[PDB]
């Protein structure tokens, strides 16, 4: 398996390249791509490391290079105004050179710039929704490191749903379905609430400095490493991620997926909601639907 990043040479890119770097299996390639023209570097720096994992890095303004051969495209770049521009040229990019890979959006706001990836692949006539991820798994760690240090259980053992956006209101972790455990009324709010405004704490506590990268890193590498682990054939592996699904709630939306040789292979059942998860749903949805028509918008 191949995998490309492009957007390598920020802060979330070099994190996320050094964890794949590290846990792709065996026998894997990794290729960088990153405008910073300092990113062929970035892959000579981490080609030192003794894993069997080739990896190379590419700069300039054509992305070709690092996704010849790719079959996983997960996309960083960026810092809606100039965002939407670069997930577009380089969706373009990845359409025109890797059609069928499987794309993951890293770059915010990822509500809409999956929406934007969507229609280049449609004007392209390569789209395939069951190849197009919104990487939310950052949404899913935070929320199992703060349900257990609020409840004394192992980081490691928590897995809390999280459905929905990946921004503010449209985040709705489902609490009630944790196993194990319950909330009282205030433990809800303030969970979900910290939940929706979590990367404002690295920001107050970087003094406006920086923003999330190093977790971030992490959780893309968690999703990453996932879908890798499906497309080379291992069952059983369940993801969320924010994907044009049924359209029940919103035409994008994220919800568990069972993961397979070609994507998605099944979008599952988000469950059984309480009374305040239902509420959250209902109240983010007119949010996230224009987050979805933006993207589609500046496209079309
Ligand atoms: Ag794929």
């Amino acid at each position: 398996m191949k995998v490309a990043v492009l957007g390598a040479a920020g802060g979330i890119g070099q994190a996320l390249a050094l964890l794949l770097k590290t846990q792709l299996p065996s026998g894997s390639e990794l290729s960088l791509y990153d405008i910073a023209p300092v990113t062929p570097g970035v892959a000579v720096d981490l080609s030192h490391i003794p894993t069997a994992v080739k990896i190379k890095g590419f700069s300039g303004e054509d992305a070709t290079p690092a996704l010849e051969g790719a079959d996983v495209v997960l996309i960083s770049a960026g810092v809606f105004n100039v965002n939407a521009g670069i997930v577009k040229n380089l969706v373009q990019q990845v359409a025109k050179t890797c059609p069928k890979a499987c794309i993951g959006i890293i770059t915010n706001p990822v509500n809409t710039t999956v929406a934007i990836a969507a229609e280049v692949l449609k004007k392209a006539g390569v789209y395939d929704k069951n190849k197009l991820f919104g990487v939310t798994t950052l949404d899913i760690i935070r929320s199992n490191t703060f349900v257990a240090e609020l409840k004394g259980k192992q980081p490691g053992e928590v897995e809390v749903p999280v459905i929905g956006g990946h921004s503010g209101v449209t985040i709705l972790p489902l609490l009630s379905q944790v196993p194990g455990v319950s909330f009282t009324e205030q433990e809800v709010a303030d969970l979900t609430k910290r939940i929706q405004n979590a990367g404002t704490e690295v920001v107050e506590a970087k003094a406006g400095g920086g923003s999330a990268t190093l977790s971030m890193g992490q959780a893309a590498a968690r999703f990453g490493l996932s879908l890798v682990r499906a497309l080379q054939g291992e069952q059983g592996v369940v993801e969320s991620a924010y994907v044009e699904g049924d359209g029940q709630y919103a035409r994008f939306f994220s919800q568990p997926l069972l993961l397979g040789k070609n994507g998605v292979e099944e979008r599952k059942s988000i469950g059984t909601l309480s009374a305040f998860e239902q509420n959250a749903l209902e109240g983010m949805l007119d949010t996230l639907k224009k987050d979805i028509a933006l993207g589609e918008e500046f496209v079309n």
